[PDB]
DNA sequence: GATCTACTAGTGATCT
DNA sequence: AGATCACTAGTAGATC
């Protein structure tokens, strides 16, 4: 039950010239909170049928899992590779990714074990060989942080609530003028 | 597509890259009221930008934790200055205009100051840079990263304060650990 | 107030 | 150096 509040955080830019934040739990325990308090916009990554840390990638607002730039999607799976017991030396390794929302906490939760509400929403992409330059490019953007996971999620939800409120009020405002017209 | 008009709480956010591949967040309040909260809830790591002796919005730049105003990459600092210029009513066309920048922490608001008016605790910590002419190729790049969001500024600052306190706790814990290991060393 | 029970937790030690 | 693990050591309800 080690607090070990430390979470690794990275930054990966795209050839689309969009910057994306990718985060990893230092701890197999810490991961549990990442799971407890992860966001709708997060995409979960792990090696299939092997043990690895749990790299996550956070999409920009309103983005969808398929929209991941391929260069960016590549950065996540390489990371999950080097931070796998067997991956760091294995070639042709298989990484699974799914949205945080498709993750379901098993009753035999253990540590480092998750399920998926719908296996169809599980996607797979394969890593062929160790690629040191992705890793070293990432390490320069690595930083250690001690977040209040629960707090940050609420913030996002709040921003969202206000964003919907503005959308919905402008929507109901329009029917007001149309009823008169 | 961010297809939204105007509603109180709207804050623009942009993104600018570094040659070392560190990404920086730039955020701006175009609005006189909006500006005021950005001023209340700004961060220690924020750098404030404005056109000199001219009316302009309040562009802010957020450094990574523990980064310092002098180490600001020139590429990014220029993107801030080009923004506050283009979001200046006369600046958007003026050549050889002066932008002042200072950390948010150096910002001071006296009882004389009304809404959208700010001062500087220390004039020494105020810096200046002049931009010569519009360089739309920058602005086109920055607009591609524009996003509108209605944050709970008070909340987000607190989140950051919390991480910091957590980082202090952790440091203190490892000290207590090492101090413990030393007592054992000869007992 | 006195055991009593059940829970964190700080300490030692032995696996990988 | 690190983590699981293993007794002791201590705190919290709670309980009669």
């Amino acid at each position: 039950h080690h607090s070990s509040g430390m979470v690794f955080y990275f930054t990966s830019s795209s050839v689309n010239s969009s910057a994306y934040t990718i985060y990893m739990g230092k701890d197999k325990y810490e991961n549990e909170d990442l799971i407890k308090h992860g966001w709708p916009e997060d995409i979960w990554f792990h090696v299939d049928k092997l043990s690895s840390a749990h790299v996550y990638l956070r999409l920009h607002k309103g983005e969808n899992i398929e929209d991941i730039p391929k260069e960016v999607l590549m950065d996540c799976a390489h990371l999950v590779k080097a931070n796998s017991i067997q991956g760091c030396k294995m070639n042709n390794v298989n990484v699974v990714y799914t949205p945080w929302s498709n993750l379901k906490k098993t009753a035999d939760m253990d540590v480092g074990q998750i399920g998926f509400h719908r296996q169809k929403d599980v996607k797979i992409v394969t890593v062929e060989k160790k690629v040191n330059e992705i890793l070293n490019r990432l390490e320069k953007t690595k930083v250690e942080r001690f977040p209040d996971l629960a707090a940050e999620k609420e913030c996002r939800d709040r921003e969202e609530r206000n964003e919907k409120k503005a959308q919905i009020q402008e929507m109901k405002k329009r029917e007001k003028e149309e009823m008169k017209k």
